[PDB]
């Protein structure tokens, strides 16, 4: 109708549930439809043109992230598991939301968005570069960067480049971007049972990445060592090396005391 | 049709389930409905217009508190979980209900109000900031605090200070209020397991 509305295009790796009509909410409030959608010249990808009314033209910005809620899905949590229904537009056919970020300037003429899957996945924060010994208890979205007991990361991509190099990015939000320097070990720590302090919570998580915060000049990317070598990849420690005609039964998880 | 209805406003995070048309309910009874709703100068909230029918004008308070019941949520609750399902109306299109207090003011004249998320969100009581040494094991609005083995807190809010400072806020109920004085000790009770009675429900409940 050229009634002023703003056209934009979001390429996406595919359709999903979004069909023709479906709308799309800032602050879950409709202020789109989705007006078209077409296959890319190359057949990997899916161009959705959706449309912004008039009123809500000055929403859209550059910054601004998109993200499909489409269907109903049902999570299973330890310890308790919860699942809320809230809306049903979006199961029955599907919807767009999108976030505009405070300082940003407007989009207009047909601009390009990222349409991500959801909105764990358009949750904003600062790519790191892991180089992991192994990938045996790490799940992609699903293993969290516990500092202070708080969760303050998620690794997100979880790659084996050739040669059995399991290396992986995760995202960090921007609080803890300060705490990320120089002699700064990013650890996996395995799950353990305590009998007097039993953490079932804990225990179903299973591998957990600990951030160790250092100083020095900021760096985004990092080599997780284990809990063995933790104590040996420290800023300072007394390395010393002792031989013997027997190992005396002497593993090498024995502790030295004095 | 200015019949001699109450305008009020309720600011919230973002308008959720709630449509045009939705009610508004005092004891689960319906009063009122929502007149409109739309988005503050600042991008960061919703204004959403109720309006209150003549006969319940006096209902509404100053400090009357507004939440929202809006689809259908399963809790799995330890050592047996149980799922209720009552309006079906809040389910299909969401509604908003609210509590009055005894004593206080009328409200008119497009009071503005605060929409709780839930009825638990939403229940009375006083902040309390606690100092914690570590939210390994705290979870908001899921770590209640036990006086003589019955739960009256529950700390709701939990932050990370810049310098690994973590703190947190807890709603106590306004019984326990005059126990809350100088050398007061609130502690974490770690979950133990104890051969000769064992507590199935203390172990998963944890911290």
């Amino acid at each position: 109708l050229d009634n002023g509305d703003l056209m934009i295009h979001l390429q996406a790796p595919d359709l999903g549930s979004l069909n023709s009509g479906s709308l799309v909410y800032f602050r879950k409030i409709p202020v789109g439809k989705v007006y078209d959608y077409a296959i890319n010249p190359n057949k990997q990808g899916v161009v959705i043109d959706v449309l912004i009314e008039r009123r809500f033209t000055d929403l859209v910005k550059k910054g601004s992230r998109f993200w499909n809620v489409s269907g109903v899905d049902a999570n299973v949590s330890i310890s308790g598991a919860k699942v809320k229904l809230e809306s049903l537009a979006a199961l029955v056919n599907g919807a767009i939301a999108f976030d505009s970020p405070e300082e940003s300037k407007p989009a207009e003429a047909e601009d390009t968005f990222g349409l991500y899957e959801d909105l764990a996945h358009s949750q904003r924060g600062v790519i790191i570069k892991l180089e992991l010994p192994s990938g045996a208890g790490l799940t992609a979205d699903s293993t969290p960067l516990m500092y202070q007991g708080l969760e303050v990361g998620q690794l997100t991509k979880l790659d084996l480049n050739p040669g059995g190099k399991v290396t992986g990015e995760m995202t960090v939000d921007p609080s803890v971007v300060t705490l990320l320097r120089e002699n700064t070990r990013i650890e996996l720590r395995n799950p353990k049972l305590s009998l007097s302090d039993a953490n079932l919570s804990a225990l179903l998580t299973g591998k957990t990445f600990e951030l160790v915060p250092g100083d020095g000049e900021p760096r985004k990317e990092f080599v997780v060592v284990p809990g063995e070598k933790a104590l040996l990849h420290e800023p300072d420690v007394l390395t010393l090396t002792l031989t013997a005609p027997e190992s005396y039964g002497i593993d090498a998880g024995q502790p030295l005391i004095l």
